[PDB]
């Protein structure tokens, strides 16, 4: 039956059909997941972001990502993870079900924009501390992100930082992905881009890349393709040890081993004082502490790379430490088989439909 509670508006090519409470939709984002609109929620009396997922059950690749983002957004409640305000489908039946609409708080900026500003040590360390808190919270429920990037981290005018997405799940970070959209790889750890095993501190590499960018004002490892990405890492940080090499699959290993041998540059040369606030005693010490933290996160071999907990305890970060945010109880994920399931198209359609309905 027609439900008078919905209306339709065309945003670019695609149509949004939303509850009438959501007014004045404006497109703010696009990508592989779907279209994001800013809107005014007349019931909450605040601005929100509405993301449309089109036919998320269409194949398992789409379905696994949609499903886990629904489940996790609903069961996580943490200052540094984007919250779910609402979720709905305009279609009225399982048979007719097509689209899912995610409603989130509308944040004021993404971290790309925040990076463009000149940030003193207190602002950089606070934003990094918050990133570490959010990552630690995910890790505590066994969720390793693997794809953290500034475009998927947003910030509020009160300085609260929130991670927007939940990462690569149990997929291969060097397997083919059918998609028309560009995929940003600048922040992915060596072990991801070389197709190696990983552990929690895979996400520390990404934090290091973001921190270095915050300081320098440009992407640290802006590879124009997979080839270039690796080249840019080794040129700056040095060729990794033979022990690390022995982990690589034959084709990758021969390539990596036959690159020119780079010594790398010191973190003092990579991140000179000129790039930092450094007009005082506090600020000069802080620059050394920052380089010390970078030198522990931007480590190619993850077995020698610092952990999230160790980073939270680092003198650059720990000035902000509060166990209410840094030692929160882990998310309780209700689906005990999250990320361990293979399903047919119709099974995924019903799982995602129920998730929307809490049935
Ligand atoms: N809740 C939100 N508050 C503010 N801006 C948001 C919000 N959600 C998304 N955005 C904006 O949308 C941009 C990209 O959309 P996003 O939510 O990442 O999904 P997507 O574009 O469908 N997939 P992808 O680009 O691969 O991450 C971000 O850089 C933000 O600028
Ligand atoms: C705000 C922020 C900060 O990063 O602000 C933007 C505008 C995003 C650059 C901090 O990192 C902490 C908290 C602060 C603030 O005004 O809190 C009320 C200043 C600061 C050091
Ligand atoms: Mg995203």
């Amino acid at each position: 039956k027609r439900d008078n509670n919905f209306y339709s508006v065309e945003i670019g090519d695609s149509t949004f059909t939303v509850l009438k409470r959501y007014q004045n939709l404006k497109p703010i984002g696009s990508g592989a997941q779907g279209i994001v609109c800013a809107a005014y929620d007349a019931i909450l009396e605040r601005n929100v972001a509405i993301k449309k997922l089109s036919r998320p059950f269409q194949n398992q690749t789409h379905a696994k990502r949609a499903y886990r983002e629904l489940v996790l957004m609903k069961c996580v409640n943490h200052k540094n993870i984007i919250g779910l305000l609402n979720v709905f489908t305009p279609q009225k039946s399982l048979e007719e079900f097509q689209d899912v609409y995610i409603v989130m708080e509308l944040m004021d900026a993404n971290l790309c924009q925040v990076i463009q500003m000149e940030l003193d040590h207190e602002r950089m360390s606070y934003l990094l501390y918050q990133m570490l808190c959010g990552i630690k919270h995910l890790h505590s429920a066994g969720i390793i992100h693997r794809d953290l990037k500034p475009s998927n981290i947003v910030v509020k005018s009160d300085c609260t930082l929130k991670i927007l997405d939940f990462g690569l799940a149990r997929t291969a970070g060097t397997s083919f992905m059918m998609t028309p959209y560009v995929v940003t790889r600048y922040y992915r750890a060596p072990e991801v881009i070389l197709g190696m095993g990983y552990k929690e501190n895979v996400d520390i590499w990404s934090v290091g890349c973001i921190m270095g960018e915050m300081i320098k004002g440009g992407v640290l490892f802006p590879g124009t393709d997979h080839i270039d990405q690796w080249n840019k890492v080794i040129e700056q940080l040095g060729t990794p040890c033979p022990e690390f090499m022995k982990k690589l699959q034959p084709t990758v290993r021969t390539y990596v081993e036959n690159r020119p041998k780079y010594a790398g540059y010191s973190f003092e040369k990579l991140f000179p004082d000129v790039l930092f606030p450094a007009d005082s005693e506090h600020n000069k010490l802080k620059a050394s502490q920052a380089r010390d933290l970078l030198s522990k996160m931007l480590v190619i071999d993850a077995s020698k790379r610092i952990s999230v907990d160790e980073a939270l305890q680092h003198p650059y970060i720990n000035v902000w430490y509060d166990p209410s945010e840094a030692e929160a109880p882990p998310p309780k994920i209700p689906d005990k088989q999250l990320d361990e399931r293979e399903h047919t198209i119709e099974e995924w359609k019903e799982l995602i439909y129920k998730e929307v309905m809490d049935l």
